[PDB]
């Protein structure tokens, strides 16, 4: 069985996902879709046997049976002793993120300011902070709450479209995938950076990957952290360093999904292939590494060490949490149960 096909969203993770097939001797192939939903569909339809799903995703996937396989794993103070394959996960912090230049804009008066997403459905970039705004507003018009917005994979003609900026030739403006300029953590962050909108709905991590000379992409050359601030959901503004004390909510971290028929295998390959081209991988600095996208997060997230096994094989709702799963069903109650294609 011995061969799986990766699903890559648009043509900057086709492009790597290419590389790595050729360093892995075709024991992995591409397909390529425009968005993860599409990519979703292949799996479905056993054309793509996996790809790797923001917990939002996630969600979707695992109401139409696919299961989570491996997730990935950052480095962490605590747990150092045990392998990171066998290392409990810890998740992320989904953070809101201003300039502080932006003085006195804080969680109670993001009203009619400018906002900026990861994507339409993703857990730090949508599903938590339009939760927490659905929830507070009592209304499930979040579509009016932001004057004008990035969210990549809403309507290109509204305004939750209007700051995105599409690509090198401003095509595909809005498509949720990396051809957007303001796509992903990334995006959303630089979104912020050049002023396009007031606040941006990413993760703790991104702002210090993007600060401080981490980057050197051109535009996040000079960025510094102090330049910037956390708003927490209390009215009150502080330092990136304060995270821990100022986030919306923990995030599950990002897992490899495949169908239930193909979880084994695409285990067994993904274990070899990151003993490849993993952390400390045979092939990686040399070669290829997996892990590594200039800044980009073509794939996998460039901050993961290693995809770790779950452990109690976790159903999606069990890896996801009930406090995380019910967030998701009552924000999808203003766009219960079944497979959404
Ligand atoms: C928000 O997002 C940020 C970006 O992801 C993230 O910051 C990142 O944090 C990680 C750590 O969690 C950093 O990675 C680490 O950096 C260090 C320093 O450059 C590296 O160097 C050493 O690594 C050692 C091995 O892990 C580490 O030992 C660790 O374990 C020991 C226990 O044996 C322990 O040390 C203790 O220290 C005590 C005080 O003196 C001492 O008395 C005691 O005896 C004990 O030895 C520590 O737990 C330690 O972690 C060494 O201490 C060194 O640190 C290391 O390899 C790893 O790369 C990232 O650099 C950092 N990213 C960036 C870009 O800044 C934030 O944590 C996130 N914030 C939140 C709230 O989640
Ligand atoms: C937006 O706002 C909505 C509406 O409030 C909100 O949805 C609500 O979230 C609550 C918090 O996640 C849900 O309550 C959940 O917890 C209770 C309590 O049990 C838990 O706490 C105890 C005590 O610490 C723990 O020991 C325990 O392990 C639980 O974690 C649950 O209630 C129980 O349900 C079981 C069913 O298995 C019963 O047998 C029990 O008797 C008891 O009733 C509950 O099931 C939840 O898991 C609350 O349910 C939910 N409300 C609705 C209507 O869905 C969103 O979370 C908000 N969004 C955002 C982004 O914040
Ligand atoms: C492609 O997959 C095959 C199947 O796992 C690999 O061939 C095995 O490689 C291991 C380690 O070198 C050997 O010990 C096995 O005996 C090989 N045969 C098997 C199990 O079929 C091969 O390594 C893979 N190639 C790459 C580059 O990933
Ligand atoms: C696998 C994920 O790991 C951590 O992010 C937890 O906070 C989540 O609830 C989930 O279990
Ligand atoms: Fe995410
Ligand atoms: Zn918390
Ligand atoms: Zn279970």
């Amino acid at each position: 069985y011995t061969r799986v096909v990766w699903c890559a969203v648009g043509p900057e993770e086709q492009k790597k996902c290419q590389q790595w097939s050729q360093q892995s001797g075709q024991n992995v192939t591409c397909a390529t879709a425009s968005t993860t939903d599409d990519c979703i569909v292949l799996v479905l339809k056993g054309e793509a046997d996996a790809l790797n799903l923001d917990g939002g995703y996630i969600y979707t996937a695992g109401k139409c049976g696919l299961v989570p396989v491996l997730a990935e794993n950052r480095k962490s103070s605590k747990h150092s002793s045990l392998d990171c394959v066998l290392r409990p996960t810890e998740g992320y912090l989904a953070v809101a993120v201003v300039k502080k230049a932006n003085e006195g804009l804080t969680w109670n008066s993001l009203k009619d300011k400018k906002s900026c997403h990861t994507a339409v459905d993703r857990t730090a970039g949508w599903n938590i902070p339009m939760g927490l705004i659905v929830n507070q507003t009592g209304s499930c018009a979040f579509d009016e709450f932001f004057s004008q917005s990035c969210a990549p994979g809403a309507d290109p003609k509204s305004r939750l479209c209007a700051l995105c900026a599409g690509d090198d030739q401003g095509l595909d403006k809005c498509v949720p995938n990396s051809k957007e300029k303001y796509y992903g953590y990334t995006g959303a962050f630089r979104c912020l950076a050049e002023d396009v909108g007031d606040v941006a709905f990413v993760k703790n991590d991104t702002v210090w990957e993007n600060t401080n000379g981490e980057s050197t992409a051109d535009w996040a050359k000079n960025l510094k952290r102090e330049d910037f601030r956390l708003l927490c959901l209390d009215g009150t503004r502080k330092p990136v360093t304060e995270a821990q004390s100022c986030h919306l909510a923990v995030a599950p971290n990002h897992a490899v999904v495949s169908r239930s028929d193909r979880a084994a295998h695409v285990e067994q390959v993904l274990l070899h292939q990151q003993a490849l081209f993993g952390k400390n991988g045979k092939n990686c600095p040399d070669k290829f590494c997996l892990f590594k996208s200039e800044t980009k997060n073509l794939l996998f997230n460039d901050n993961t060490e290693c995809l770790a096994k779950l452990g109690g094989r976790p159903t999606y709702e069990e890896y996801l949490g009930t406090e995380y799963v019910t967030a998701i069903a009552n924000l999808k109650k203003c766009s219960l149960e079944a497979c959404a294609f």
